[PDB]
């Protein structure tokens, strides 16, 4: 049979690329599904279904998120993309479906990992569905389950480290979306927030982070129609534990890290063993307890600025921050215990405190700030030939400076580092800059050794990773151009070179390469997944601007990649964005009417915008001319734009902000006009107020224009 052919066909799923192009030739209803890795997978799904319509489409859309094992969709990744959405809630049995959606999922049926998962992505949104999705979020949260992994509660951490509600309405939502892209840098961050953590003491981070930082809000929320239930919700809290208990168990990690890392009979003091006597003295509070959390002697000098930083927390955690979004005495125990350099920090038999550190620095950035505050010398002299015989993170000898036997041993470093020994050479050269007549002496090893029109290793996959791309890292110090030369590389002082290589020369030379890359670009038609690449207009708005930017030529090179981004009809973060890039051009404007239109397109590309809109605005401020008509004008494009009112107070917000751009010539006044005739309780009054207080004496202290609002 042509079926039974086809079914061999798909399941030679060896070099399956080659078994989709049958299948799309073969492309009998029963055998059209049959005929369908997932590829395999969809053959044998549809061919069962086949062999024994709605359930078609049914089939279709089942288990998505929800999947058998996968289905490429545990976050869902145009028309058809809502009525995915719409069909799968269906079958589970576009604002208006992401309400509809929190809600449900929210309500699920029953009511873990899945929930910690759903709440990181609602997090990341830093929008949606206002209100009811903040109901559905509360009631979720409510709702552990099987609570303890830590970094999807952690993603969820983004939302849950601020429980709040109406402390910043209309407002809010511009800070989230920065607090996304803050939090977008996970993974990298993510990885050195692991390192950090475990190096500093013991602590775990690694993405985790914020899930202790969510911890933390929810007991500060604890001690703290759909408003109905939020409130209830807020008292809940008190002792509502979801995933608290999980929380105090999962804290026995903490404590290790605070053991780790510990006036040193009060620090060697384990103050009751403080953090379960804080946990215990919650558990035992059992509602809205925080405050005198057991907080056991809690810091005494008794012999500060650990203290201070300690009740801001009330460094390693600012890599967890960037994930989540007798002096001889003491010299010899600071070292030993290696925070030498914190002990060193709060405190500065120097000859022998100095020796201690000598030690330190031949044991080889804490050696040279415990150096640096200790050096505030016969003593200094001392460990300075240490440091060179340590020479041969970093930092070394910008103690000196940070604070001529130093300058002898700088001689002595660099001639031991100087002759990848490269590597070695280019950290003795950074000491030196680093502690910015031996030290001429010193400089002249190092040079002796960079030789200069050379160079000590030890196109494509030429261009550095057949020689040199090793050596970029392998002897990197301190800092260069080369930097920005392997980040081109990766994106396929090189960068600077390829700048220079084009070097109006320049944009010919560029244009001709741009248009080269402009080909291949409109070549790749459709390019992602299996819908289309939308970021390729905002990347033609890129182009335009550049060449707009240098010259009227360049300008009608301008217009062309406008033209291709001018398309849109594409996701509107793409069209938006371009035709805001192009709005942009027209407020510096040039000398054609073509700006009037740009600016037409960026007002067409409407959206909520929140932190966008505040940034349009802002550019927007930095135009509209002046006379009385493109003022005017802008004025009146703004007042006929959003109506706020609904549930929409944000858009008042942005009124405002736009009415505080220039007044008593700007019409501040009718925008102050508008604003109240829209009674909006006190929340116009309050943007008013942010406005005001910009204006230092304004609005009671100082109404001024009320000579016109009357």
């Amino acid at each position: 049979i042509v079926e039974t052919l086809n079914f061999l066909s798909s399941t030679k799923i060896k070099e399956r690329n080659n078994a989709l192009d049958e299948l799309t030739t073969i492309l009998p209803t029963k055998a059209l599904s049959t005929t369908a890795v997932e590829l395999l997978a969809s053959e044998h799904t549809k061919y069962c279904d086949l062999l024994r319509l709605s359930l078609s489409e049914n089939r279709l859309s089942t288990i998505s998120y929800v999947l058998r094992l996968f289905v490429e969709k545990s976050c869902e990744r145009l028309l058809l993309a809502v009525v995915p959405e719409l069909m799968v809630k269906d079958g589970s049995k576009l604002v208006d479906k992401i309400c509809e959606y929190f809600q449900s999922q929210m309500k699920l049926s029953m009511v873990t990992n899945f929930i910690s998962i759903l709440l990181n992505l609602l997090a990341l949104d830093t929008v949606g569905i206002f209100q009811v999705t903040r109901t559905i979020t509360w009631t979720v949260i409510d709702f552990l389950r099987l609570s303890k992994n830590t970094r999807l509660i952690m993603s969820l951490i983004n939302q849950l480290i601020l429980k709040c509600h109406c402390f910043s309405v209309i407002d809010t939502l511009m800070l989230i979306k920065e607090a996304w892209s803050y939090n977008l840098t996970i993974g990298c961050t993510s990885n050195e927030l692991v390192q950090d953590q475990l190096s500093l003491f013991d602590v775990m981070s690694s993405e985790l982070m914020n899930h202790k930082l969510p911890y933390m809000i929810g007991q500060e929320n604890y001690v703290e129609y759909r408003e109905y239930i939020l409130l209830r919700l807020s008292n809940y809290k008190p002792q509502l534990f979801t995933v608290n208990h999980v929380e105090f168990s999962y804290i026995r990690g903490s404590r290790d890290k605070n053991s780790w890392f510990a006036w040193l009979k009060i620090l060697g003091i384990t103050k009751s063993l403080l953090t379960y006597f804080a946990l215990n003295r919650k558990n035992e509070n059992y509602s809205l307890l925080f405050k005198r959390r057991k907080c056991d002697s809690d810091i005494p000098s008794i012999l500060t600025f650990l203290i201070h930083l300690l009740e801001e927390n009330s460094s390693f955690a600012e890599q967890l921050k960037e994930l989540l979004f007798n002096g001889d005495m003491a010299r010899l125990f600071k070292v030993c215990l290696p925070s030498c350099l914190l002990l060193a920090n709060s405190i500065k038999s120097d000859e022998k405190t100095i020796n201690q550190i000598y030690d330190l620095y031949e044991l080889s950035n804490e050696s040279f700030m415990l150096w640096g505050y200790l050096q505030y010398i016969s003593s200094a002299d001392r460990i300075f030939e240490w440091l060179k015989s340590k020479w041969n993170q970093f930092c070394n000898f910008i103690s000196w400076l940070g604070n001529w036997d130093e300058s002898h041993k700088i001689w002595q470093h660099f001639q031991e580092q100087r002759e990848l020994d490269l590597t070695r050479y280019n950290e003795i050269l950074y000491r030196l800059l680093e502690n910015i007549n031996l030290c001429g002496d010193s400089t002249f090893s190092e040079f002796i050794a960079a030789y200069k029109r050379t160079t000590l290793i030890t196109i494509r996959t030429i261009n550095v990773d057949h020689l040199v791309l090793d050596k970029i890292n392998m002897k990197e110090i301190v800092n260069d151009f080369i930097r920005m030369q392997k980040n081109k590389s990766q994106t396929g002082s090189t960068i600077d070179k390829a700048v220079r290589a084009y070097l109006l020369k320049q944009a010919i030379g560029e244009k001709s390469s741009y248009n080269k890359i402009l080909e291949e670009f409109t070549e790749v038609l459709g390019e992602k997944l299996l819908c289309n690449h939308y970021s390729s207009s905002n990347q033609a708005m890129l182009l335009l601007t550049s060449y707009i930017e240098a010259s009227d030529c360049n300008d009608i090179l301008d217009w062309i990649i406008s033209r291709f981004e001018d398309n849109s009809f594409t996701g509107v973060a793409p069209t938006v964005n371009l035709s805001m890039l192009l709005l942009s051009l027209l407020q510096n404007h040039d000398l054609s009417h073509g700006s009037i239109r740009g600016g037409k397109q960026r007002v067409f590309a409407t959206f909520i915008k929140c932190l966008q809109k505040l940034d349009s605005s802002n550019i927007i401020n930095i135009m509209n001319s002046i006379s009385s008509y493109m003022a005017q004008v802008s004025y009146k494009n703004q007042s006929i734009i959003f109506y706020e009112i609904k549930s929409l107070f944000g858009p008042p917000q942005q009124s405002i902000e736009k009415s505080a751009f220039y007044s008593l010539a700007m019409s501040m006044l009718s925008l102050v006009s508008y604003p109240s005739l829209v009674f909006s309780l006190e929340d116009m009054m309050t943007y008013s107020g942010f406005n005001h207080t910009r204006a230092f004496i304004q609005q009671a202290l100082n109404k001024i224009t009320v000579a016109f609002r009357y």
